[PDB]
């Protein structure tokens, strides 16, 4: 049914300056971060360069998928609450209340500093068995694809990001009440610079 | 039939933007019967995985601490090379067209007129059989693919990420390390 909040997000800009060279020339990880909450803007720009539809059509997205299964969700870690990524309506839908960036931080403590988590968690059941390696192995690249599509749009952007494998995934399994088909591939904590 | 094939400097002013790039970003299958230009290409290998920080010696693509694992091999009518980053250039590994070792069964990759593989070196990580270095040398790969999906559609060249080929056959073409796993391909081309 209905969420209890859903934000919706605005028409993403097509029309932002930075090009791909100047932004695979500046792409870097930043590991600390503004403590400033993004914008709706960039949140939705981010949102939809991650893993948005780009061809209304077809139901096709930024990211490429194998067998186009779609199979990597972006949750929202933000300090109210988690979110799931709903692509085909360009929102954010509620799927627990509270702060759970300690969850994605798994240790390294700058994580809790951003104001946003993004994690990719691919649902390998939408592959068929979520138990074959082959399966996580399409997952994981499949993530590794999401993952640049925020890094680069984080470069041309100007906002501080780092892409990551380490995080509690057993926590971020119960706080986001993940099926044990979704996994947990990567995390990326985004910020404006310092 | 030369060893090594120099790259022009890359074109740090070409004008696709990233949000116009990522609202054409597409799987093509299709290709122009016509070759990249030697600009293209260079252009193309420093935007999949080029040294954007000399001083560091870091690149365009993240990798799991660093350990900078995925090679671009690049294999061309007359010949499959690895790019060689550091002095942004072609080596020669094997003369002759091999494109139909990264079709593996899928016949429209020959029509391209370059496929890039992307091969982990899983060593880097330690060893090579364990799942976990497997999967990162995997995300490692997928990074890669995208910034060559990104570019291709910044620049209106058409490609397609793939996990198919023929593996085995790569394996011998390429001389690869048994550590080093082919993850996936480009085929690269132009528009029709
Ligand atoms: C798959 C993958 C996993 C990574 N995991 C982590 C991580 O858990 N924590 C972290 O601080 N950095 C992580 N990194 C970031 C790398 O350390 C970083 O990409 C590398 O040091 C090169 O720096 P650069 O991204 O600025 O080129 C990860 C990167 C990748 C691609
Ligand atoms: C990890 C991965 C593996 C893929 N392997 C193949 C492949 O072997 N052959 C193929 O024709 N396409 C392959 N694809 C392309 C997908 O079929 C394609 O991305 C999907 O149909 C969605 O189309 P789109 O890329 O235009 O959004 C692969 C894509 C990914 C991400």
């Amino acid at each position: 049914g209905p969420a209890d909040k859903v934000v919706k997000l605005p028409k993403p800009n097509l029309n932002r300056t930075g090009t791909v060279m100047k932004a695979l020339s500046e792409r870097q990880s930043t590991r600390e971060y503004a403590s400033k909450a993004l914008t709706l803007a960039d949140l939705s720009d981010l949102l939809w360069a991650a893993n948005g539809i780009n061809r209304s059509d077809a139901g096709k997205r930024t990211a490429p998928s194998a067998m186009n299964k779609q199979d990597v969700d972006v949750y929202v870690i933000l300090s109210e609450g988690s979110y799931l990524y709903d692509a085909k309506n360009h929102q954010l839908n509620l799927i627990a209340e509270g702060d759970y960036r300690g969850a994605v931080a798994g240790g390294q403590a700058f994580v809790k500093t951003a104001p946003v988590s993004l994690v990719l968690i691919s649902d390998v059941s939408r592959f068929g068995d979520a138990q074959k390696i082959q399966n996580q192995l399409m997952g994981a690249m499949d993530a590794g694809i999401v993952s640049q599509n925020i890094s680069i749009f984080c470069s041309a952007a100007k906002l501080a990001t780092v892409p990551r494998a380490s995080m509690d995934a057993a926590q971020l399994k119960k706080v986001l009440k993940l099926k044990d088909s979704q996994i947990p591939m990567m995390n990326h904590p985004v910020g404006y610079f310092k």
